[PDB]
């Protein structure tokens, strides 16, 4: 009926599942990776790679040094550590939790290479924000056409990694042509640093959760969800940063976390620019991204779809599955599960959009289709470069469960890392 905001923090905390110990997560049934790499049981794989994985969080995800150690990737299980311990070189990148995909891609570039974020003169002028952002040391500084990586992005992270791959490969005409000093190499094109792009629970065609909500309310709701993890009091402690430096929205000297959050929530940013996550998450905004962010011909693309709704036999609406769906997502799942729209200049939303994972419509997750020329095929026991390999649906699994909040997923990720290591070179 009603999506809660911070006004309803008490009821959210009340309805929420308790955070579990690592021991208790390990007692849950492990998620099973569904396939073997093609031909592994018919012949020798001879063309594999040693490229590392870089993990990229979604909307309202935070870094390894935030949330008092609770990890985006695995929660109380440190998936990065487990992957490295089992021989799968893995890093974690951290970008703006509520910034646009463009801004996040520029941040991701700097996070990997090292240096100061550069959003582009042209872009920064157009959207009226700073050209330069924060400074990072670099987690994989030697990245190159020879030293490629596998990008894995959850939620909005999947849009962000598509966007980085587009910019690396083809650059930005607007940036190239504006005649700025010391253009970021990101915008020049010609870089083939990415071997694969994997999206997990990604709004590749947006999510109608953004369409149906006022932006401020969506953000406020998501602070509520964060609170179910941090605890309602620790939610207002200095254990996370919204990273809106470019907008002049850093926490002020002497400002409390609570005052900082209220100030950001009350900002004009949420209804006054398209250069923000809430726009980029909407179906209109995702469609716009899709009109220029294409699947590159020399990169493997994989998509994973989560679902935790069932169809109501009475109305045809999709509703939360009791058990699999976090109770915090009951209202979001149920509103998306009955949201239609047939309005000029906007994507037509019909019953195919109803099934969801609490946050993102299932139909949106297999790859970009709105405004896209990308090819999508369901995985058929062979991998195809330059197009989307839409992998077997991850049913009975909500939006956060697939990153360990809450689920036993470490073996799935280790098996996926093994799978990715078999991928052979572009011809
Ligand atoms: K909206
Ligand atoms: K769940
Ligand atoms: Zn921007």
């Amino acid at each position: 009926i009603k999506i809660p905001t911070l006004e309803d923090i008490d009821n959210l905390i009340d309805s929420a599942e308790e955070v579990k110990s690592e021991e208790d997560i390990n007692k849950m049934p492990p998620l099973k990776f569904p396939v073997e790499f093609p031909e592994v049981n018919t012949r020798s794989i001879i063309g594999g790679n040693n490229y590392p994985i870089v993990l990229v969080h979604g909307f309202m995800g935070f870094g390894r040094d935030e949330l008092l150690g609770y990890k985006y990737w695995g929660g109380v299980v440190d998936l990065q550590e487990k992957l490295n311990a089992s021989g799968h070189e893995t890093y974690t990148a951290t970008v703006g939790p509520v910034s646009s995909n463009w801004d996040r891609a520029c941040e991701l570039y700097a996070y990997i290479v090292g240096g100061t974020v550069d959003y582009g003169e042209a872009h920064a002028k157009k959207f009226k924000h700073n050209r330069y952002g924060r400074t990072y040391p670099g987690i994989y500084k030697n990245i190159s056409n020879e030293n490629k990586i596998h990008l894995i992005g959850h939620s909005m992270g999947g849009q962000t990694i598509r966007t980085l791959t587009q910019l690396l490969s083809e650059g930005s005409e607007e940036e190239i042509n504006c005649g700025q000093e010391n253009i970021s190499p990101l915008f020049e094109g010609g870089k083939h640093w990415i071997h694969s792009v994997s999206t997990i629970s990604t709004p590749n065609d947006g999510t109608t959760l953004s369409d149906l909500m006022p932006a401020k309310d969506l953000i406020s709701y998501t602070f509520g969800v964060l609170g179910t993890i941090t605890g309602k009091n620790k939610l207002f402690s200095s254990i996370y940063d919204l990273k809106l430096d470019q907008w002049g929205l850093k926490k002020q000297n002497g400002e409390s976390q609570r005052d900082y959050i209220e100030r950001v929530l009350d900002s004009n940013i949420w209804n006054s620019t398209k250069d923000i996550a809430t726009y980029d998450l909407s179906t209109e905004g995702a469609q716009e991204l899709n009109t220029w962010v294409k699947a590159q011909p020399d990169v493997y693309y994989f998509s994973w779809t989560t679902q935790a709704t069932k169809e109501s036999i009475l109305t045809g609406h999709s509703v939360a599955q009791i058990g699999p769906m976090n109770p915090i997502f009951y209202p979001t799942a149920n509103l998306m599960g009955r949201y239609s729209r047939n309005q000029k200049d906007l994507p037509i939303i019909d019953k195919k959009w109803f099934p969801n994972d609490g946050v993102v419509n299932c139909i949106s997750q297999d790859g970009p289709k709105l405004g896209s020329n990308d090819v999508i095929e369901q995985y058929n026991g062979g991998v195809k470069i330059g197009q989307w390999n839409a992998m077997p649906r991850i049913i009975n699994t909500d939006h956060m469960d697939i990153v360990g909040t809450f689920g036993n997923v470490k073996d799935w990720y280790m098996d996926y890392a093994s799978f990715l290591s078999n991928l052979s070179r572009a011809l």
